[PDB]
């Protein structure tokens, strides 16, 4: 790979590395006054969108592009399928910007074929607290694919983050780019095992048959912690302690104000999934997942499987391994067919004895305009959507 956009941009170079004492942006003394007015050329016949979330119709067309053309697994069986009540969600955090919602249209027929969103938050990186903006949902239709429009979304979507006096972001791919800063492992935990079978994301043998993988993957539909309860408001102050005070273990997290707990938590069905242990008044204990369906391409029977995907977990009354088999039964209690995590945080200490299988690849974390030593992936502590 050359990386011929890449090696123009604030980004390490593949082979560079740093000491752990380095912790700073590659350019610095930024001027918000210096920034270009000018949106980014497009080529001829093509428009840029400012895509209004909240508008259902605007939201739907992003649903409909991302269905169709957004992230394949390596074997091309399944697409992610965002909802659009989970764009919504995604997309409209405390102070996010409308102006950071960005398509490209095809002028002849109005229609998106090109996306690229950010919302922005508060990242520490190495005990340094940064404004940083969070970019996901780049997609180009899969019929303009490799012909340089990616890097016109991206140096666009920069510009406006920078007039917003911000100079660094944080994102994440399975693809490997300039250059990561952790790489983690993904696992999975079958809930519904005859349908992963059925859809070819999980396999039996002569040793394992289909009654014996029933069997091996049942969950006994009784918690561990037994009043884990849906979050409510009333939560949200005990829920910023709690994960607050977790979080500030890790070398790179998200630092969530009062507000963003809110948004980020309070349970929204068939998006996000928030369950509180309340003791004596206090939080002691919370699990949260997400939902991320992936489109069966080409199945008969099915044409969706139901992932949870883990958020954040905090323990303080049980073990870890209690609290992870608690999520796994709430999220078969809520329909789920299997249950994603990676190995950051401390969920790696689980995955043996949880019964979960190791993926076929990882994610890599990445930073913008930001150079600091590289790390395993148990010092990560933010999840992206
Ligand atoms: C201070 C604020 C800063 C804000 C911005 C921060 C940076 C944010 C960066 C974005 C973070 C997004 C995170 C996120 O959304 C989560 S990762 C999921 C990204 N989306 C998909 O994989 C959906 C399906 N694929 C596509 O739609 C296309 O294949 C895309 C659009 C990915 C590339 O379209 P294409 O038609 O296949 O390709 P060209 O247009 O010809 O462009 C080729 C150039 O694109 C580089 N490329 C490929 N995939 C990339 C990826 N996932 N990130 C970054 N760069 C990626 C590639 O290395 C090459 O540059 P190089 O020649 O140097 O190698
Ligand atoms: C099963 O359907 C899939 C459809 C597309 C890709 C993948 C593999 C994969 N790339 N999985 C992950 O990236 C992944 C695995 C475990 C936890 N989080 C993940 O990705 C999240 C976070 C990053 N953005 C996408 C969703 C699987
Ligand atoms: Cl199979
Ligand atoms: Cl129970
Ligand atoms: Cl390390
Ligand atoms: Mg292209």
């Amino acid at each position: 790979m050359d990386y011929k956009f890449w090696y123009t941009q604030p980004v390490p170079k593949i082979n560079d590395e740093f000491n752990e004492s380095v912790n700073e942006p590659f350019i610095s003394d930024n001027k918000v006054e210096d920034v270009r007015k000018d949106e980014y050329k497009l080529p001829p016949g093509y428009s840029w969108y400012v895509c209004d979330v909240k508008d259902e119709k605007d939201r739907s067309e992003i649903y409909t592009l991302l269905t169709d053309n957004y992230v394949e697994d390596d074997d091309n069986i399944f697409r992610f399928n965002y909802s659009a009540e989970f764009l919504l969600w995604a997309l409209t955090s405390p102070n996010y910007l409308k102006t950071w919602h960005i398509g490209v249209k095809y002028d002849a027929s109005n229609k998106l074929i090109g996306f690229i969103s950010a919302i922005p938050t508060d990242i520490c990186i190495h005990k340094r607290t940064i404004k940083m903006a969070e970019v996901n949902f780049l997609c180009v239709h899969k019929t303009l694919r490799s012909k340089r429009l990616a890097p016109v979304l991206i140096k666009e979507i920069t510009r406006r983050i920078n007039l917003e006096n911000i100079w660094q972001a944080i994102y994440t791919a399975g693809v490997y780019l300039p250059k990561p800063v952790s790489d983690a492992r993904y696992y999975h935990r079958s809930i519904n095992v005859k349908k992963l079978i059925e859809i070819g994301f999980s396999s039996l043998n002569s040793r394992l048959t289909m009654s014996r993988a029933i069997k091996l993957y049942r969950v006994e539909d009784t918690l561990n912690i037994k009043n884990m309860r849906l979050m409510k408001k009333k939560d949200v102050e005990g829920v910023h302690k709690l994960l607050g005070s977790y979080l500030e273990q890790f070398n790179l997290y998200a630092v969530f104000t009062k507000e963003e707990i809110a948004h980020w938590f309070l349970p929204i069905e068939n998006v996000i999934y928030t369950y509180v242990n309340e003791e004596n008044g206090k939080i002691k204990d919370m699990i949260s997942f997400y939902s991320l369906p992936s489109q069966i391409l080409g199945n008969d029977k099915y044409s969706t499987l139901n992932a949870a995907y883990s958020f954040y977990n905090v323990t303080t009354t049980a073990t870890f391994k209690q609290l992870m088999q608690d999520a796994i039964l709430l999220a078969k209690r809520n329909n789920f067919d299997v249950f994603n995590a990676l190995e950051v945080m401390q969920n790696k200490s689980v995955f043996e004895d949880l019964k979960f299988g190791e993926g076929d690849g990882s994610l890599k974390y990445y930073l913008y305009n930001w150079k600091c030593a590289s790390f395993a992936p148990a010092h990560v502590g933010i999840v992206l959507l």
